[PDB]
Order: structure tokens, then C-alpha cells, then sequence
């Protein structure tokens, strides 16, 4: 044919038809694109003379399926000749959305191939047009706990049926390109020993803060690129934008002259909010606009209000609501804002509060229209048109940058990602933007290297050939100069460059350092950089160069000491010549001294910069051809040792300084618990005086108090000082501490330790967190990412590693942690922390009875927090209670607060009691300190009689009205009862407050459900009445310790008989962390009053599950509905003891109640029960205001554990259909589990089953037909667990089986790490490695950062560091090593010669 023409608008640039014109277009190849979804009967989807194709028919391929053992998944056609859905398990392959498929772009620009005309005119094509897709067909849900089981399916897959290239859009911000999740790193090495490019997309996240403000210049550790792409096997893209851009544009006629502004056609952008200028205003209908000077009213009035689109300059303080709303008023019709800064890319309004008048912001302060002086008229294109772009040639915004986690240089290359045009579905194309489309340019470009490689190059081996292929794309690629500011863009930006294919498959050059690798790293910097540049040819003739390495660093503006994340250009160091022989190499060595710049930089930059470039290879003789470059970085300072924690917001604001991401709105010194800062926090439960406080206030931040208008502010006390203390003593006011942190660079290793503050250099822990932690910076890429993080895992309460109460007193609570770098130095941040549990001093005060004055002695407190708050208040009657009870009606919350009123505090320390509002007697005086806590006198209590008179001297006694509340006892034990007692409550089933508990005795079923929810919580020991218990110990012991000779948990000193809670045991071990399920030995010892020694024994078994309940069945009788439950069963531990059905009632309009005992308010569910009948039916009656879903039926086992169901939900069950459910059977508390997991059922002849009921709200129980099934457990959580039991299970439900209970049992995972630190650095051809209990090897290299140390991350266990060393060489030191989870593990050793 006389076909359409092809754009090359990309190809032009990236240089493709270089090597399409030598024969290389992909023909014979195969792309496996793993992503979102394909159309393969898109046009585009189209190989030239199948003839030379990998795959020759639809028989080729069930010859390749067969072959290697893949019994899914279809060949589609002769261009995508592989296709399943891996999450589904379907090959259902295509999206619908609004044609906007994800994949079916992706594709396109790889391998794209039409014939027909997009609707530019032109037709595109693909880096590759002739190279077959596989598709697979991979995304993630949260609901998986973790896709990756998928993408190693779809990656294995890939290599078997023969892929030469893969394109993975799949990331995780910043990635580590040594430790990243090993099941798919592995399986990425195993494509790479096949040949194949892995080609990864670098991630959108653009850099630490990229969703706030740049970078602080004192943090040089901002990079965020991709978990995967970070490895060195993948190739890593970072994406730049396109320099032409495929959009419906605006025009005005009247501008057609201006050759500059596209002829009459701006480029418009309406916000992502409303976008409505289409249905409007309308495409193709031309109207009139008018300018407007000055977004208020004067400016003409509004000249441009009759049908006019206002068109109005961009007031930097008005706001766009301001603003569209304003000119709407006016009679607007829609608005267009031009931009006032010149030249800038059209700035994203996002702004949409009060919109609706249809609104865009045209481009530029160019494209100012005053022709006739602000009247003019235009229209909305309703095609695509091509345009200059307004941000071509630069660095896509969003693509990630920075290092990776542990210091390597990535991403590797660029190429074109910004605004790409290629196919959607249904024959349809758009345009879209992101690093993912610059990865298939990529993945494309090594399809065509590798052709060539196959070609020009015979013998290459599978193993060593995606390798060369990316090195001679990156060392061809073109190095990229940012255009606005004229320096070369940064490698740790840009990679190796931009995509040049026709260098890449010409030159037959390629670049190495001394790692063999593409690009340099060189670590740390030291005033001298010295490094071995390898240039390498192909050729077999041969080719003499020209170099010069130029030397950058990071720009900072010096008005805000922030990056600018543009870079500033040193001193271009000056090479020389060198010849590389043919199919040869040669080495050059790059020295530069830096000394020259360190102390302007550092002054910049205070915690190091890097010093980053690219070295130049130009043909001497003409210095446009053979022109090739490396890239490298290295840190000036210690990479490994940057902070990883922002400063404490106590020490920033003490030193006039603030948080990153702190917001400093409101009154001096607010810190709000939910701003984002590194801080302490902690509970706070506020002091009621006229009924029993109910419920806790929430999280503040440990240090602050609520001022007069209730915003939290952090008090100094005379000194000038916040305070920082926690008063442990069970009444829930600021009980405990715990670390929250806006963190820099990536964590591990965190926990939390408390010493004496006398121990002064940390060496005696007092307690330590029971676990370690780790995790992200908090780079805040979008609104999804938090900010700042929490971890309450670190709190600490003044019990010790013993439980022991620790004394009131001057502690430093220390939180520490490592980076992600070996041989990095442990970071501690240490709080001055105050153990004070003692309550202010109430003494007494001086009342005059005619000036009012009350008085009271000066403040004094007793510990060390210091009182900081005197108050006077009063009981304002109202309803006729002091107190006024609150009910959240849409939470089901209930909350019960004093009506106090605060009599002012004038300035001399005292009070002018108002008698006309109330009695003196029920004036109340307060007294706090910075612990939380609080002394108040009723000062009625000590009050003479003799009432009028003249001043006297009152007595003030605190009331105890802060106290911690007490379990209701109620007990008498005879010697028949076994001693054990527990709690009892029951469960809520509709309100959230804490529903009544009370003590009970345990004569049998002894086991507890450690779960704090009133019942069977623990077991402690209740002597008899009279009976004397001296010196009374509980001690538990594991089953395993049959001598009952190591306690696993004890009673602190003191305990006795009839203080119950010094007895109780939670499940706890020593250090407060729940015991795992199992049996154990709770033993209680004593001597009596004639000093015999006594000792009771019980087996306590612990278990939290809740119970499952099954569907049960209903009959109609006498026209009325009948519930009979299945059997439970009794088998203990989980037998069912308790059995209700009832019904909740309205009243007041709601289903719970108040009642207001003679302590406090109470809550409770409007229950009615409903009598078992003797069939064992439940009749469930007719009753007017209640309903099916109104009825429930509740279960308890010997446990306490409760479940129950609404009898509307157990209804949803036909009378002949049955219910599956699916879980994970882990051996720890419910807190520590995994709950994600997907899977598939499958009928009896393997058909996955469609249209699925869920049973009783679960999406793991499902309601089927009577039959025989498969489950086969799909995804879950692999870093934490691994699968025992099978991973299919058959199955058969009937009318007799009618639930079935499938469980898949698993282990869980621990992991830590483990460096190897060394004297001096180890002489060469050592090797150091991990050797394991069973005598394996794990190899260890050299840190990067620190090379005496090596070091790996590792499954939890025993490990020896054993060392290979040549001549006469020894290792000193313990080299032996028994890990804990998520713990860091430093084993320094000593090298020693003679
Ligand atoms: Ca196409
Ligand atoms: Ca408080
Ligand atoms: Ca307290
Ligand atoms: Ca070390
Ligand atoms: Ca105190
Ligand atoms: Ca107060
Ligand atoms: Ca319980
Ligand atoms: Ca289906
Ligand atoms: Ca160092
Ligand atoms: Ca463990
Ligand atoms: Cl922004
Ligand atoms: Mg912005």
C-alpha cells in the first residue's frame, strides 16, 4: 500500500531507526509484558510474515506449554502468543475502563505495529514493531497480603516458553539493590542466567518530601527508587518527558500569525477536580472572552460577564476559589487563568471546592490575549493536534531519584515517559505519563540490542548477554543537559542517560568501572577521587578516544537551605587520549583532587554532598561519532551515618528550629498528637469528681496539656523547660511513653531501652521493648504516605525487664535503631523522662469570708515532676446532676464528664469564690503535675461549723478522686473452692464502651482468653478469709520446665492473697508479652501462721480464638419463625458453655442504655432472651420494632472467647446449600496474625466457581451447593509465614457435612541481621561467610560504605562468622552469634599477623 506515515516524534529522538534500518525491529523476539490489561484485537496487534517469528502457530505454542509443564493460559493470536490472568486464574486479559488500560499502553509502546492511522494522521509503532508479547496479566490488592507469589509465576512462566526481554511496571519506593525480597530477586537472576533483560520502571515518587517542599540541605539522603528496578540484574528507567504532545487543544484564530504560541493553539489544563469544559462550554463552538485586570470587582466591572470566557491573570494570593467563584459572580460563564510566572509549564490547580463555572489555566504568561484590547473570541478543539510541549526535554517531575536505600547508583538509563502516545483498547489511542512508559521504551530498545548482539556476536552465552545489552545502552546513551538551567542533569536522576538505539547497536563500544558494571558507585569520598575507567570494543577494527570527566554536585538555594534537585557543575577535569584495541579493552585511571571545593560545599551542605558525573569518550578525530559515558556517585562524608530519625520536636523547638513536616499553625507551641513530628506520646483519662470516669481522653503528645481553648501546648516549667513524665499507676493519665518519629532514611533494628539516668553511658538496661522494628523514611510521595509514624510498640510503663515496678525517679528513655547500610553506626535519641507517681501537695489555705479570698500555701509537689497547674472549681447543676451524660447515637458511644467550672486564678496565687453560684464546701481545689498527677480537696471536708466570721485557717486532704479503678469483688471462698478466681463480662453487640466486669471464681475450665474484654482475662489466687498467707508467690512455668525450676512469669515482691491483681496472670511473660497458646503451670506458694510451706498447682491453658458459628437451621410452626442452632460441641478449650438467642430492643429510639448506679454510669445492650425450647428450637417471634437482623445467638467457650451472628445473616443459608470456610492456622495471640490471604475453589471438574455468596459478612466463608471441591490457598504474606500443609485441599459439602472448615497451617518467619565488623581491612582473597547450624555457607561481601564489615540479613537462628584468610593470618574474637528478631547483631573481631 501507499501507507499512513509513522510518527516519529519519539523515534526521532531516541534514535530507533538506526537500527531498524540495519534489519533489527524485533522480528523473532518476544517481549513478556507483565501489567494491567491487553486488547490483542487492537490493530496495532500485528507481526509482519509470522515466518520468522520465535512462534510459528498456536501449535508452536501448546508445544512450548506442554513442554515445560504450564497447563493455563491461551495463545491468542500470532502477535500476543501468550496470555493469563495470574490473579483470577482466568484468561479473562482485557481491562474495562473508559478504553484506558494501563497494559495495553505499556505494550503498544514496546511492540506496537499498526497499519491503520491513530487519529493524529499517523501511525505508530512500537521501539520493536516486529517482536512477538506474551502478556501476563498481574496487580496487586491489598487483600493479598502480598502479590509477589504472581509476578514470580508470570516471571518463571516468561523464561520458560522462551521471553527474551520482560517489562515489570511492579515498585516499591526505596529500593535496595542487595536485600530486596529474596524469592523475587532470585527468581529475576534466573532470567537473566536465560538471556532475558528484566526491565523495570524506577518509580514515580520523585524524592524524599516530593508531595510537601524540597529536600533540607542537611539531609542528602532523599532517594526513592524502585524495590525491584534497584537490583543490579534489572535494568532501572527513569523517565524524561516528550518533546511532543498529542492533545486536544484551544485556538484562537486571531493569534494564527504567532508562530511561537503554535500557531493560535494553547495548551489548557482544568483541575483533576472538575474537568468541565466539554459538557459546558462545549468542543467546536466558538465563543467570546474579555480581559480582566485584577481578580476583584472594580476592573471595568465585569466587562466580561455577559457570555465572555474571563480571562484573568493568576493573583499569587487570591485563590483559584477566590477566583473562579469571584468572575462566576459575576456573571463568568467559566474563566481561564493565565499563568504570571513566564514560560512555566502550566501550574496544576488540587482547587475544586467551589468550582462550577468550567475552568482551565492556559499556558503561560505567554499567550497573554489582547487583540482589541481584551475582546476576542476562540473555541475548543474537538481533535488531537500535536504540540510543542511545554515541559519537553526535561526530567519527568515524579521520576524517582536518589540512591538506593543502600547507597548503589540507580536508576541505570532514561527514556522517554512523559506524555507518550500509544494504544488503549478497542482500537482506540491516548496519551499518558509515568516511569512505567518509559520502561517498555527500554524493554523495546533491548529486544533490538539483542538481536543485534545475536547477530554480530554468535558466541555470547546465554548468561553473559543481558548484561551487554544494558551496558551498551547505557554507555551509548546521551547525557542529558537540564534545559532551564543549563547544567548536566544528575546521574543519580538521568541514570547512564538518554536511550540512544543506534549508537547502542553501532558504536560497538560499551563502558565498565572496576564492578563490571555500566555505572560507578564508589562509596565514601575523601578529598581525592581516584577510580578505573574500562572502555571495551566489539569491533574488529578499532577505535582511538578522546576523554574528560566532569565533575557535579547538588545545588542548594541558599535563601531556603533546600535542593533545588537541579545540579551545579564544578570543574570539567581534563582526561586524554586512549585507543581500545579490537575485541579488547583498555583501563583508564580518573584522579581528581576535590580539596579545592570542601569548604564551600560543606558549608551548604553540612552533612556531605555528593560528588557525582560522567566520564566523556568522543573519536579524537571527529568528536561526533563514537561517543559513549559512564556515570558515577560517591558521598563526600560517611553515606552510612546520616541521621535516620529527625530531631525530637522538643529539642527543635527549644533551639528555635522545626519539623519538616511539622505544622506550626495555631498558638505558640501547639504540638497536636497529629502532627507529624519525632516526639513521645502518650494517654491521657480525665478526673472526675462527681461519678466514675468512664473512658479515656485518646492520644496527646507526652509534654503538652490542654490550654483554657483546648489546644494541646507544651508548658515550661520556672525553669523555662517542658517536662517530660509519666506517672505509671494504673489510672491511665499518662501511664506510659511511647516513640513516634519522622523518619529520614530507611530503619531497622529499632527498639526502646530505659536506664538510670546516672547510668550515664547506657550500659545497664533497665527495660528494653520486647520487640525491635524497622521500616520506611517517611518520604511522603502523596497523600497516602504517612508523614510520620508511631510505633506503640515502644512503650515503656515503669515495669522493668522483671515486671518489677521501677522506682520514681530521673530515667533516659533511649530510642535506637540503624540505617540501611553495613558497618553503619547504632544512632540512639535519648529522652529525660520522669518517673514520678506521687500527687501534688494539698496542705491547706487561708479563707477570708468578706473579700472571698481563698488562698492556698504556695505549690509544692512530691517526686520530681513539679506541679504545674492550681485550680478552683465548682459543680454546675444542670438536669438537676452534676455531671452530664453524653450518647454518641452514631458511634454508639457513650461518655460521662463533670459540668466543672473554674473560678479564675488571679495573679497573686489566689481565688474569689463566687458563694452566690454555689457553697464554700463544694468549691473543689486542684493541683497537677507534669506526670498527670492530680491532687483535689472537696474543701467542705475540714470545714468548721461556724460559718461567717473572720479569716480562718482550712485544712485541705486530697479525696482520692484520681484513682485506678478496682474490680468488684463480691467473693466468699470456702475451702471447697480451688482458689483460682477470674473476671466476667459479657460482650457488647451494638455499644463500644467497656461493658461491666466483675470477679468470679474458676472451680473448673481452667482457661483464659488473655484479650482484654472483661472475661476470663486472667487467673489469680483468693485466699480464704481468715486463713494467713504469708509470704505469697505465683510463679508460671512452661510445660517444657517439668522441674519447675525457671518461672516464666512471677508476682512482684509484696503480693498476698487478697490483693488480687498483684496474683493475676494475663498470659504474660516476664517482659509483657503474650505467651503463646498451649498449657501452663500456675503455681501458688506460701507459708502459713505456724510456718508450714504450702504449694497448689493448676494447669492453666490459654487460647484466644473466637468461635466459629455454623449456620444452623429454620422451620416455620404455627406461622411463626424457628431457630435451631447445630450441636455445639464440649471437647474443651473451644467447647461451647454458654448459649444464647435474644433480641435487642429500642428504647429512648436506640438499642443500648444508661443506668446510673450508685459508683457510675453504665452500659449495656437492650438484651431480651428467648427461652430454648424443648426441641431445641428458639422461637423468634413477631414484635412489633424488631426484625430478623435484630435477633442474634452467642456463643462462649471454657476460654471466654465470644462469637455471635445476627439470626438475619445465619438465615442467608438455603435449607439445602452448605458453607466453606478458609483460614490460616498460626500459633500465636490474634494480635500477632495474618488475616490476608486470597484463593480459589474449584468444582469437581476444576472449574473455578463463579457468582460467590459470602457467609455471615466473612469473604472467607462462603455458601455453595452440596458437592466436591478444591481450595487451593492463591497469595499471602511470604516475608511473614511460610505454608506447612498443603496448599490444595479437597473438600465435599453435603446435607450430613454442611460447613466445612478448610485451614492451611503455617509458620512464621523471623529475620535478622548480622554485620561482621574487623580491626583492619581484610588482606585481599579473604573470604568472610555466616556458617549455619546445619554447616552451610552464606557468603558475605565487603560493605560498600564500610569495608571492614560484611554483613546479611538472615533467617532468625545460629550463625558463625568463619573467615577464609590467606598466608599466616587469625581471626580473634567471638565469632559465634544467637539472633533475634528484627535485632541488629555486631560482631566486632580483631585481625592479628605474626
Ligand atoms: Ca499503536
Ligand atoms: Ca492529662
Ligand atoms: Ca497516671
Ligand atoms: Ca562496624
Ligand atoms: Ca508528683
Ligand atoms: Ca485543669
Ligand atoms: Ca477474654
Ligand atoms: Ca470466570
Ligand atoms: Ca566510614
Ligand atoms: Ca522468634
Ligand atoms: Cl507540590
Ligand atoms: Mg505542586
Amino acid at each position: 500500500a501507499s501507507l499512513p506515515p509513522v510518527n516519529t516524534d519519539i523515534h526521532d529522538w531516541v534514535k530507533t531507526k538506526g537500527a531498524w534500518d540495519k534489519g533489527y525491529k524485533g522480528q523473532g523476539k518476544v517481549v513478556a509484558v507483565i501489567d494491567t490489561g491487553i486488547d490483542p484485537a487492537h490493530q496495532s496487534m500485528r507481526i509482519s510474515d509470522v515466518s520468522t517469528a520465535k512462534v510459528k502457530s498456536k501449535e508452536d505454542m501448546l508445544a512450548r506449554q506442554k513442554a515445560a509443564g504450564i497447563n493455563y493460559g491461551s495463545w491468542i493470536n500470532d502477535k500476543v502468543v501468550f496470555a493469563h490472568n495470574y490473579v483470577e486464574n482466568s484468561d479473562n486479559i482485557k481491562e474495562n475502563q473508559k478504553y484506558e488500560s494501563h497494559g495495553m499502553h505499556v505494550t503498544g509502546i514496546v511492540a506496537g505495529n499498526s497499519k491503520e492511522a491513530a487519529a493524529t494522521g499517523e501511525r505508530f509503532l512500537g521501539i520493536a514493531p516486529e517482536a512477538q508479547v506474551m502478556f501476563m496479566r498481574v496487580f496487586a490488592n491489598d487483600v493479598m497480603g502480598s502479590a509477589e507469589s504472581l509476578f514470580i509465576k508470570a516471571i518463571e512462566d516468561a523464561v520458560a516458553l522462551g521471553a527474551d526481554v520482560i517489562n515489570l511496571s511492579l515498585g516499591t519506593a526505596n529500593g535496595a539493590q542487595l536485600s530486596g525480597s529474596k524469592p523475587l530477586m532470585e527468581a529475576i537472576e534466573k532470567a537473566k542466567k536465560a538471556g532475558v533483560s528484566v526491565v523495570v520502571a524506577a518509580g514515580n515518587e520523585r524524592v524524599y518530601g516530593s508531595d510537601h517542599d524540597d529536600p533540607l540541605a542537611t539531609n542528602p539522603d532523599y532517594g526513592l527508587v524502585g524495590s525491584p528496578s534497584t537490583g543490579r540484574t534489572p535494568t532501572s528507567v527513569a523517565a524524561i518527558n516528550s518533546k511532543w504532545v498529542i492533545q486536544r487543544l484551544m485556538t484562537v484564530e486571531e493569534l494564527e500569525k504567532r508562530a511561537d504560541l503554535n500557531h493560535g493553539k494553547a495548551i489548557y489544563s482544568e483541575s483533576v477536580d472538575f474537568k468541565n469544559i466539554k459538557d459546558s462550554l462545549g468542543y467546536d463552538k466558538s465563543h467570546q472572552f474579555a480581559y480582566v485586570k485584577e481578580s476583584t470587582d472594580a476592573g471595568y466591572n465585569a466587562q466580561d460577564v455577559k457570555g465572555k470566557i474571563a480571562l484573568i491573570e493568576r493573583d499569587p494570593n487570591k485563590t483559584y476559589d477566590e477566583m473562579i467563584a469571584l468572575a462566576k459572580k459575576h456573571g463568568a460563564l467559566g474563566v481561564l487563568i493565565f499563568n504570571n510566572k513566564p514560560g512555566q509549564s502550566n501550574r496544576s490547580m488540587n482547587g475544586m471546592g467551589i468550582p462550577s463555572a468550567f475552568i482551565s489555566h492556559e499556558f503561560g504568561k505567554a499567550m497573554s490575549q489582547l487583540n482589541g484590547n481584551g475582546t476576542g473570541s476562540l473555541e475548543f478543539d474537538s481533535v488531537v493536534s500535536k504540540a510543542p510541549s511545554q515541559k519537553g526535554n526535561e526530567m519527568n517531575h515524579f521520576s524517582n531519584w536518589g540512591l538506593t536505600s543502600d547507597g548503589y547508583l540507580k536508576p541505570d538509563i532514561t527514556a522517554p515517559g512523559g506524555d507518550i502516545y500509544s494504544t488503549y483498547n478497542d482500537n482506540h489511542y491516548g496519551s499518558q505519563t509515568g516511569t512505567s512508559m518509559a520502561s517498555p521504551q527500554i524493554a523495546g530498545a533491548s529486544l533490538l540490542v539483542k538481536q543485534y548482539l545475536e547477530k554480530t556476536q554468535p558466541n555470547l552465552p546465554k548468561e553473559k548477554i543481558a548484561d551487554i545489552v544494558k551496558n551498551l545502552l547505557m554507555s551509548n546513551a546521551q547525557i542529558h543537559v537540564n534545559p532551564e538551567t543549563k547544567t548536566t542533569t544528575s546521574p543519580r536522576q538521568q541514570g547512564a542517560g538518554l536511550l540512544n538505539i543506534d549508537g547502542a547497536v553501532t558504536s560497538g563500544l560499551y563502558v565498565t568501572g572496576k564492578d563490571n558494571y555500566g555505572s560507578i558507585s564508589l562509596g565514601n569520598i575523601t578529598d581525592t577521587m581516584t577510580f578505573d575507567v574500562t572502555v571495551h570494543n566489539l569491533s574488529n577494527k578499532d577505535k582511538t578516544l578522546r576523554y574528560d570527566t566532569e565533575l557535579l554536585t547538588d545545588h542548594v538555594d541558599p535563601q531556603k537551605g533546600r535542593f533545588t534537585l537541579t545540579s551545579r557543575s564544578l570543574k570539567t577535569y581534563q582526561g586524554g587520549e586512549v585507543t581500545v584495541p579490537a575485541n579488547g579493552k583498555v583501563t583508564v585511571r580518573v584522579t581528581m583532587d576535590v580539596s579545592q571545593f570542601t569548604k564551600e560545599l560543606t558549608k551548604q551542605m553540612p552533612n556531605g554532598y555528593y560528588l557525582e558525573g560522567f566520564v566523556r569518550f568522543r573519536d579524537s578525530q571527529d568528536d561526533q561519532l563514537n561517543r559513549v559515558n559512564i556515570p558515577f556517585v560517591g558521598f563526600k562524608g560517611q553515606f552510612e551515618n546520616l541521621a535516620v530519625a529527625e530531631e525530637s520536636i522538643y529539642r527543635l523547638k527549644s533551639q528555635g528550629k522545626t519539623g519538616f513536616y511539622f505544622d506550626e499553625s495555631g498558638p505558640k507551641d501547639d504540638i497536636y498528637v497529629g502532627k507529624h513530628f519525632t516526639g513521645l506520646v502518650t494517654l491521657g483519662s480525665e478526673t472526675n469528681v462527681s461519678t466514675k470516669t468512664i473512658s479515656d481522653n485518646g492520644l496527646h503528645t507526652l509534654g503538652t496539656f490542654k490550654n483554657a481553648d483546648g489546644k494541646f501546648i507544651l508548658e515550661k516549667n520556672a525553669q523555662g523547660n517542658p517536662v517530660l513524665a509519666i506517672s505509671p499507676n494504673g489510672d491511665n493519665n499518662q501511664d506510659f511513653a511511647a516513640f513516634k518519629g519522622v523518619f529520614l532514611r530507611k530503619y531497622q533494628g529499632l527498639k526502646a531501652s530505659v536506664y538510670h539516668a546516672s547510668d550515664k553511658e547506657h550500659k545497664n538496661p533497665l527495660w528494653v521493648s520486647p520487640e525491635s522494628f524497622k521500616g520506611d523514611k517517611n518520604f511522603n510521595s502523596d497523600i497516602r504516605f504517612a508523614k510520620s509514624t508511631t510505633l506503640l510498640g515502644t512503650a515503656f510503663s515503669g515495669k522493668s525487664l522483671t515486671g518489677a515496678e521501677l522506682p520514681d525517679g530521673y530515667y533516659h528513655y533511649v530510642v535506637s535503631y540503624y540505617p540501611d547500610v553495613v558497618g553503619a553506626k547504632r544512632q540512639e535519641m535519648t529522652f529525660d523522662m520522669i518517673l514520678d507517681r506521687q500527687k501534688p501537695v494539698l496542705s491547706q489555705a487561708t479563707f477570708d469570708p468578706e473579700t472571698n479570698r481563698f488562698k492556698p500555701e504556695p505549690l509544692k509537689d512530691r517526686g520530681l515532676a513539679g506541679v504545674r497547674k492550681d485550680s478552683v472549681f465548682y459543680l454546675e447543676r444542670k438536669d438537676n446532676k452534676p455531671y452530664t451524660v453524653t450518647i454518641n447515637d452514631s458511634y454508639k458511644y457513650v461518655s460521662v464528664e463533670d459540668n466543672k467550672t473554674f473560678v479564675e486564678r488571679q495573679a497573686d496565687g489566689s481565688f474569689i469564690l463566687p458563694l452566690d453560684k454555689a457553697k464554700l464546701g463544694d468549691f473543689y481545689y486542684m493541683v497537677e503535675d507534669f506526670a498527670g498527677n492530680v491532687a483535689i480537696a472537696k474543701l467542705g471536708d475540714h470545714l468548721p461549723q461556724t460559718l461567717g466570721k473572720t479569716p480562718i485557717k482550712l485544712k485541705l486532704t486530697d479525696g482520692n478522686y484520681q484513682t485506678k479503678e478496682t474490680l468488684k469483688d463480691n467473693l466468699e471462698m470456702t475451702q471447697s473452692d480451688t482458689g483460682l478466681v477470674t473476671n466476667q463480662a459479657q460482650l457488647a453487640v451494638v455499644h463500644r464502651n467497656q461493658p461491666q466486669s466483675q470477679l468470679t471464681k474458676m472451680n473448673q475450665d481452667f482457661f483464659i482468653s488473655p484479650n482484654e474484654d472483661g472475661n476470663k482475662d486472667f487467673v489469680a489466687f483468693k485466699g480464704l478469709e481468715n486463713n494467713v498467707y504469708n509470704d505469697l508467690t505465683v510463679n508460671v512455668y512452661a510445660k517444657d520446665d517439668h522441674q519447675k525450676q525457671t518461672p516464666i512469669w512471677s508476682s512482684q515482691a509484696g503480693a498476698g492473697a487478697s490483693a488480687i491483681e498483684s496474683t493475676a496472670w494475663y498470659g504474660i511473660t516476664a517482659r509483657g508479652s503474650k505467651v503463646m497458646p498451649g498449657d501452663y503451670q500456675y503455681v501458688v506458694t506460701y507459708r502459713d501462721e505456724h510456718g508450714k510451706e504450702h504449694q497448689k498447682q493448676y494447669t492453666i491453658s490459654v487460647n484466644d480464638k473466637k468461635p466459629m458459628i455454623t449456620q444452623g437451621r429454620f422451620d416455620t410452626i404455627n406461622g411463626v419463625d424457628h431457630f435451631t442452632p447445630d450441636k455445639t460441641k464440649a471437647l474443651g478449650s473451644s467447647g461451647i458453655v454458654r448459649e444464647e438467642v435474644f433480641y435487642l430492643a429500642k428504647k429512648n429510639g436506640r438499642k443500648f442504655d444508661v443506668t446510673e448506679g450508685k459508683d457510675g454510669i453504665t452500659v449495656s445492650d437492650n438484651k431480651v432472651y428467648i427461652p430454648k425450647n424443648p426441641d431445641g428450637s428458639y422461637t423468634i417471634s413477631k414484635r412489633d420494632g424488631v426484625t430478623l437482623s435484630d435477633y442474634y445467638y452467642l456463643v462462649e467457650d471454657r476460654a471466654g472467647n465470644v462469637s455471635f451472628a445476627t439470626l438475619r445473616d445465619l438465615k442467608a443459608v438455603g435449607k439445602d446449600k452448605a458453607v466453606v470456610n478458609f483460614g490460616l492456622d498460626l500459633p500465636v495471640p490474634e494480635d500477632k496474625q495474618i488475616v490476608n490471604f486470597t484463593y480459589l475453589v474449584r468444582d469437581a471438574d476444576g472449574k473455578p466457581i463463579e457468582n460467590l455468596e459470602y457467609y455471615n459478612n466473612s469473604g472467607n466463608s462462603l455458601i455453595l451447593p452440596y458437592g466436591k471441591y478444591t481450595v487451593e490457598l492463591l497469595t499471602y504474606d511470604t516475608n511473614a509465614a511460610k505454608l506447612e500443609s498443603d496448599k490444595i485441599v479437597s473438600f465435599t459439602l453435603s446435607a450430613d457435612n454442611n460447613f466445612q472448615q478448610v485451614t492451611f497451617k503455617m509458620t512464621m518467619l523471623a529475620t535478622s541481621q548480622i554485620t561482621a565488623h574487623f580491626d583492619h581491612l581484610l588482606p585481599e582473597g579473604s573470604r568472610v561467610s555466616l556458617k549455619t547450624a546445619q554447616g552451610q555457607l552464606i557468603p558475605l561481601e565487603q560493605s560498600l560504605y564500610v569495608p571492614k564489615a560484611y554483613g546479611k540479613t538472615v533467617q532468625e537462628g545460629t550463625y558463625e562468622v568463619v573467615v577464609s584468610l590467606p598466608k599466616g593470618y587469625r581471626i580473634e574474637g567471638n565469632t559465634k552469634v544467637n539472633t533475634l528478631p528484627n535485632e541488629v547483631h555486631e560482631l566486632s573481631l580483631r585481625l592479628v599477623k605474626v
